[PDB]
């Protein structure tokens, strides 16, 4: 994660907001002496990424809701996401009144075209495709789908921002897409996320959704109007300047992680157990993860135990584990919450304890995937080679 | 507003971060060397407001949505709210699938008891009472009918942190209180807020459902519960750096805010017809406007042209204005967006091109708040007086 190349860039950065520029990201020009960290941060994303638009606001998960209403997904629309994610994926989607429908992922780890078919009903507006663990899905096939069925395609690139798809970066794909840079992500603010399309609408929406409906047209913000309600998901500048900062070495990480997962993956190719993750593009993985295979739910179990046992850390039997999966998410199953949530107003809607996912159970059982550090040394990835292989050992 | 004194504290406290510290709230023992800006801030609010929880997250929006979630206000509910306050408000309420019943001001620019007692239906579930323009409303009394009717007390002190009403901070009178942050706000984190109370089964639901539900417990975050669904409103360590460091100074601009309202106010006294807002606790009035009134809308108006054009800035005729009164949002009223809002599931909703808060209108009509600064010389104080002095000589 890009936090592990923290160095005097962000330092510097943050530092210039606080003894040039101002807190906010709009207004100010006078005493902000030309500093705007959000703008740019924005305009650098627009860039790098090849999209008209992209809106910085406080998180990945702000993102999403915002993405969501930007897109015209509101109150009791369905909304297809998969059973592996992270929470904030169904999280954002009940938060809106909307109403998650899942579907199946297939050997991608990511939502797959048929199982989307499959649950596609009238009442369905979206897809929340999620490109998990740094890559991606089959992305011409779902493309097609929403087409023909007239869906939004939202993509969650919260996890696979620099991965990209037939020369299109991830989250530029379908309608809207959506970045986290929270603190352990590729690339950081602290906290921050931001909305990406080439829709100017969404757009037009996005940065007014995000900041009470105001126009941000003028100099005037007292004066500004507000042709839709919102609420309040800015960013400061000091987590934009942050976010700049790294931004600038996106491509040294992704580089770095292509270069450690290729050494890893290669001498892990001669365990002849291993099956990998399919990758509809090898060229366009951003490589945050290394995702393996194993041919029994047993043996996968097996393999996770052996693998800490033998000192190789950041290893994510997502099956088992709480803030990924579906199955081990009983406060979504039976909607916890402290107060009454908007779902609840829905009659007709999915009973959450009666979801069954059984081509996922069946790949994510037996799925295990590694996190790819920036920090490691060649030495390091030699000896974690050869704790995998230990661990394999029978 | 605190902006106005940034210097060498808040510019080493965020450095601070950057140069010891980690930016996510959280966890990161091994590599933050101890620096804790989010938890020191909390901890600093618990002292000097003498509440028993401070929770510290991404806004002061995002503290009423988690405040409402937290105490029990949730869909279906109705809240009762004024016709005169941020518009935040009730955004808050709509987003949570709440019903917003407006309810009249008095004289003391915050919710009326009597107003209050006349919208009060079995659906109610709580009073949103704003201390607006730093000032606060008849607490004894509101709080009678809360207890009377069982009713949820929230406080937004976004705009009046430091007031107080018989020696109790605003905000931790009722059962749940909101700050505010935001760059333009007394004390500022860039972006920011809180949730306070004495509760702490609301302060541990308000820390959870900022965090996706986690528990917080422990040194593993992957291996934390989630008892409850939840949203991300998490506070970057630079922002809470920098409202540490702010809030530090609170008495001082406070002091400072009084000590100028006084002059103002002294001086306008003797302008025979001018009234004053009435302030139910004179001294715990944190003095961040000069709030008066003229006898007719036709004056008020004039006025207004009057005190602009003889540079009296800072001055709002909120009546007129678009941010902080009903009359003007249309967008609300209409409940304007690009999907739909969680409100639109409540079938017997209120008309919100009907309402009808003829008390407030004639008290708004005719008001106007002037914003005390905290730059101001005792020159520019003297001819801020005497410019106010030439606009209503007639
Ligand atoms: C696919 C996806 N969507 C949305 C989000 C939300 O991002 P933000 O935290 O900026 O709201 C994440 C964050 N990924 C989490 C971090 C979880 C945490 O510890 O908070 C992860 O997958 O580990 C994510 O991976
Ligand atoms: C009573 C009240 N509640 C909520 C908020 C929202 O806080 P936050 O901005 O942290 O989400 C404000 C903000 N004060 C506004 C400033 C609005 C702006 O410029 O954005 C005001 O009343 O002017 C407020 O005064
Ligand atoms: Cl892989
Ligand atoms: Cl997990
Ligand atoms: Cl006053």
């Amino acid at each position: 994660p890009g936090f592990e190349l923290f160095g005097p860039e962000e330092k510097q950065e943050v530092a210039d907001v606080m003894e040039h520029g101002f807190t906010f990201r709009y207004n100010f020009d006078h005493m902000r002496n030309d500093r705007w960290k959000t703008r740019d941060m924005e305009q650098l994303l627009c860039e790098k990424m090849n999209v008209k638009h992209a809106h910085l606001l406080s998180s990945g998960t702000a993102a999403l809701q915002t993405a969501m209403m930007a897109a015209g997904i509101g109150a009791g629309d369905e909304v297809i996401v998969p059973p592996f994610t992270f929470v904030a994926s169904v999280e954002a989607i009940f938060m809106a009144g909307a109403v998650p429908i899942f579907a199946e992922i297939d050997e991608t780890l990511c939502l797959s075209p048929e199982g989307i078919e499959a649950v596609i009903t009238p009442r369905t507006k979206a897809i929340n495709l999620v490109h998990m663990c740094g890559s991606m899905a089959k992305m011409d096939e779902i493309k097609a789908i929403c087409k023909k069925h007239n869906l939004v395609l939202l993509e969650d690139a919260c996890q696979a921002i620099g991965g990209s798809y037939k020369g299109q970066a991830l989250g530029t794909i379908g309608d809207v897409g959506c970045y986290s840079f929270d603190s352990v992500k590729t690339i950081t603010c602290g906290e921050g996320g931001a909305v990406i399309t080439n829709n100017t609408e969404i757009y037009d929406n996005a940065h007014m959704f995000s900041d009470h409906g105001h126009d941000h047209i003028g100099k005037d913000r007292g004066a500004e109007s507000h042709p839709i309600m919102g609420l309040n998901f800015r960013i400061s500048e000091m987590n934009a300047a942050l976010g700049l900062a790294q931004l600038r070495k996106l491509d040294t990480i992704i580089d770095i992680q292509r270069k450690n997962k290729k050494a890893i993956k290669d001498a892990m190719a001669s365990i002849p157990e291993v099956s990998f993750r399919e990758i509809p593009d090898p060229e366009g993985d951003s490589a945050g993860f290394l995702s393996f295979m194993l041919p029994t739910e047993a043996r996968t179990q097996e393999i996770s135990k052996k693998l800490a046992a033998n000192g190789v850390d950041g290893c994510f039997y997502w099956y088992v584990n709480n803030w990924h999966y579906l199955k081990n998410w009983k406060h979504i199953q039976e909607l916890k919450a402290p107060a009454a949530l908007p779902i609840t107003l829905i009659a007709d809607r999915p009973d959450y304890t009666q979801i069954s996912v059984p081509k996922s159970d069946a790949i994510m059982s037996r799925t295990i995937s590694m996190l790819i550090k920036l920090s490691w040394t060649d030495a390091q990835i030699a000896e974690r080679i050869e704790n995998i292989k230990k661990a394999f050992a029978q």
